[PDB]
């Protein structure tokens, strides 16, 4: 079926919750052993969130080469999206060594530090120009050049340097800041708004690597954003847009890792954001 009209079809019947259990159902089990290795039990924020082993990011490291992350690699649509954790404590080192190794050039964030009352993961990027930054373990050092801070979000400029070859890159930080520590936005223009910025940048183009995205455990929100790109661009790309079908995108993309998309809820206002995305591409 179409978007629009099995939108309303779904809620008229109020079915989201078979529509995403049936999802569930079918969603790919890969392995994920070097996630459970015990050596590995303090970089994984969650124990029932890890990459399968088939499209994990390696650290360039022959000690640990582990970090929660996997690439998700759109073949069709022709973009891949890095997605993690927000890091922990003992893994902000990693975090950025990895955004060093695969050559990307933007970090989008969609959480707070701190929601709910509770830590969501550690402040692993300066405040303040003059207090910056070193990872001692993997050699890295961290400065905030510029902080620009709107109403639904802040984007911010940082520089990386690998202090063992004193190289240096510019890397763009995406922050937003506005979704609700409970359910979703009521409306997805501040979210397509935040996305097309993101766009806008560069840092989602083949020229760079791979964008880096997280929220708390990098599956519920950060599947929002790149299930929204990805249908968005492949109804630019079609023939025949209303041929693109969200659910089979997700499913897609949840061969690469696990858990896309967590609640009923998500789903909805996933195609909400598509369906009102897809009349500003264009004119209306
Ligand atoms: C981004 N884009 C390019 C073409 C289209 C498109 O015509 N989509 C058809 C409908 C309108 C709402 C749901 O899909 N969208």
């Amino acid at each position: 079926m179409e978007m629009e009209k099995e939108f309303e079809q779904i809620d008229k019947s109020g079915s989201w919750a078979a529509i995403y259990q049936d999802i569930r159902h079918e969603a790919s089990d890969f392995p994920s052993r070097v996630a459970k290795l015990p050596k590995n039990k303090n970089r994984n924020r969650y124990r029932d969130v890890s990459p399968f082993d088939h499209s994990r990011i390696k650290l360039h490291q022959e000690d640990n080469d582990y970090i929660n992350a996997s690439l998700i690699k759109m073949e069709e649509a022709q973009r891949s999206y890095i997605l993690t954790q927000g890091p922990l404590p003992n893994t902000v080192g990693h975090f950025w060594e990895m955004v060093w190794e695969q050559k990307s050039r933007g970090v989008v964030m969609l959480n707070r530090v701190m929601e709910k009352g509770s830590l969501k993961c550690a402040q692993y990027w300066p405040q303040k120009e003059e207090k910056e930054m070193i990872f001692e373990d993997t050699n890295l050092k961290l400065t905030l050049i510029s902080e620009d801070i709107k109403s639904y979000y802040t984007v911010r400029q940082l520089e990386l340097e690998n202090l063992t070859t004193q190289e240096t890159r510019e890397i763009l930080h995406f922050h937003y800041t506005t979704w609700p520590d409970f359910g979703v936005p009521e409306s997805p223009a501040s979210f397509l708004n935040f996305l097309f910025k993101v766009r806008e940048s560069g840092s989602l183009s083949p020229e760079h690597g791979p964008v880096v995205v997280h929220c708390s455990a990098g599956i519920g929100r950060s599947g929002t954003f790149c299930l929204a790109d990805t249908c968005l661009l492949l109804m630019d790309k079609r023939k025949d847009p209303s041929s693109v079908d969200i659910k089979k995108v997700l499913l897609e993309m949840r061969k690469f890792r696990m858990g896309l998309i967590q609640t009923a809820d998500q789903l909805r206002f996933s195609y909400l954001a598509v369906i009102e995305g897809a009349k500003f591409i264009m004119g209306d």
